[PDB]
């Protein structure tokens, strides 16, 4: 029915992270179909309320009965496949059966089920340490993380499908209800009067304003298909970063090593990305900083904050 | 120096060629096999060896046989590949298989770890012979799955020895080109060779540096097995030819290769020779003719073994 001419019944597995839960309150007020298969082991119940529209099955991608039900009941156009695990770095494997294994497990179900269009999510980890930063999207994958290896093989497995194919490669994205990382932590350390550290590394920095449009693009019939860097394609300091949250926030922080596996510099060329689709990040650091802090102000250091009604 | 020695694969190529050499020498071997691609001929009921039928996928089986067994040392030759489109065999055996014996080993605090690794972990080089700093980039099921299930055993807390082969030749090597020459030219059928280079390593060469590698105080890490110098499948077809004595009707096509058909695959084995002091001593011309000469005594068989049975 509506979008006319562009409805999506969409699949999304993972759907009640930070990234699933985003894109489903960007898409489901348009009218497009979706179902999420979660098993919340880091999503939250509360993000996705019974409203219409939207479907919830609580499962893994490793169960591939589970998935070829799911597949065959709803009928999806379209896959965003967003489910990952990674917050035990000691269990490899549940990281090689969610990422090795889970991704397999989608690839072999689109292709059955006749999806259009599959969207993946990869991590920067998958560049392990980088010779060259900006990294350059033809780059080596070089991971050295039980997360880094597990994800990297899912992409390289999803790559051999028959089902087009997008993989993006993305900066760390801001956005509601990102509760992890440096952004959180000097705003709610600074608040509390608590002593903060800068690691002495350069990252990127992605609004969710910009991650949703290359994320519509990556979804249409036609398009460029592949592995895609999803960045501004510049670098900040950590220290960068607490500077914006000390000055917004209204509050002598030292810069130490780069820890052992604390990669110097992890910054994406997104040059590749702006050719093939036309895509270019609007927001610039300040702004995308700046706009994640003032979501926390609204509604404070949350992951379970739904904008769906 | 007496070891207890845990093989996963252990009824394969590889695995039962050195269950072969180390058998003889008092070792006490457990084998752990499901027999995908390996035969159950090759490991008879002798004194010293002990097969368990099973998969390295099963960690419940895997922690009951390290904890009975007790190994010293572990040989993960354990890999699934004969159907490219079957993913999740391929996932489940190189990548959960890896996962499940590297926590096994490292629980049992075993001394060493050796692992076998494809080429196909380097996908198409940039460089040829191919450096051990090179990147992975597989691009098959079998490459994919290999190449994390090889980086995984290297987040082991056990020292582990990665060894990425050339083409090893011995007793039981029934699949490839050299098989193939030789059947096909002996029964008058047309061959075909592809305009590909590879590199062919000596069985005796293969059963040196994996004696090294589970040497206690050995280096460890990735290295490569090579003689460092490549052949064309030509070149193969032209030693199986002369040493089979057959007259072509035609003379043999040379093709180019496929898209997915790497087309220079040869290692360079330079770290190796500098940090183990290894260096393969036969050459492509006996390398090839060794097996040959292994095919005319027994023929192109995989369930011949040279194991005395009771
Ligand atoms: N957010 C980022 O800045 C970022 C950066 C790089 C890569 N990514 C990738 O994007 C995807 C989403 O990331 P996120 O930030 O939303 O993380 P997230 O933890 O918020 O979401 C991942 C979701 O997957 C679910 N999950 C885990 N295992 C599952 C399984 N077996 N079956 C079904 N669901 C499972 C979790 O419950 C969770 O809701 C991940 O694949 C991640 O690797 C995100
Ligand atoms: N022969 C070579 O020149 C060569 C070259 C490069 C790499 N390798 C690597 O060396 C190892 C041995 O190779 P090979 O030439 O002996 O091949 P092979 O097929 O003869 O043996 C592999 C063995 O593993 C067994 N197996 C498969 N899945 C298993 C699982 N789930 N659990 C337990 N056993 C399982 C098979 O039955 C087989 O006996 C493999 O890891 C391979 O990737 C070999
Ligand atoms: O309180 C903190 C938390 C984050 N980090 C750094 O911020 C970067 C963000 O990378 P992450 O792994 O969190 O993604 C890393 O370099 C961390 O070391 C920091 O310097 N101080
Ligand atoms: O009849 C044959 C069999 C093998 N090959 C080639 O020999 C090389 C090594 O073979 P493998 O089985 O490893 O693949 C590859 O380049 C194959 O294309 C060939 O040209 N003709």
């Amino acid at each position: 029915l509506v979008p006319r001419g562009s409805h999506m019944r969409i699949l999304i597995t993972g759907g009640a992270g930070c990234l699933g839960s985003n894109l489903i309150e960007h898409w489901l007020p348009q009218g497009h179909e979706i179902l999420v298969i979660d098993n919340f082991a880091t999503g939250k119940r509360e993000v996705l309320p019974p409203v219409a529209g939207l479907s919830v099955i609580e499962g893994s991608v490793t169960d591939a009965g589970l998935l070829e039900r799911a597949f065959d009941s709803f009928k999806p156009t379209h896959v965003v496949h967003s489910a990952a695990a990674y917050k035990d770095p000691d269990d490899w494997a549940e990281d090689a059966a969610t990422n090795v294994q889970g991704s397999i497990n989608v690839a072999k179900a689109a292709s059955k089920a006749g999806v259009k269009r599959l969207l993946n999510f990869q991590t920067a980890l998958c560049y392990g340490r980088p010779a060259t930063v900006p990294i350059p999207i033809d780059s080596p994958t070089a991971p050295f993380t039980s997360y880094g290896i597990s994800k990297t093989a899912g992409e390289a497995f999803l790559m051999m499908s028959d089902v087009p194919v997008v993989s993006l490669r993305l900066a760390n994205v801001t956005g509601p209800r990102l509760a992890i990382g440096p952004i959180p932590t000097f705003y709610k350390r600074l608040k509390a009067g608590q002593k903060c550290f800068c690691s002495d590394t350069v990252r990127d920095f992605l609004d969710m304003s910009d991650f949703l449009a290359i994320a519509d693009l990556s979804l249409q019939e036609g398009r460029p298909t592949g592995v895609f860097n999803v960045s501004t394609g510049e670098g900040h300091s950590i220290k960068e970063v607490f500077d914006v949250v000390l000055d917004y926030v209204g509050a002598p922080v030292p810069v130490v090593a780069p820890g052992a596996d604390d990669v110097p510099s992890v910054v994406l060329d997104p040059s590749k990305t702006e050719t093939e689709f036309g895509w270019k990040a609007k927001v610039d650091f300040k702004d995308t900083i700046t706009g994640q802090l003032a979501w926390y102000d609204k509604y404070g250091v949350t992951d379970i904050f739904s904008h769906l009604s």
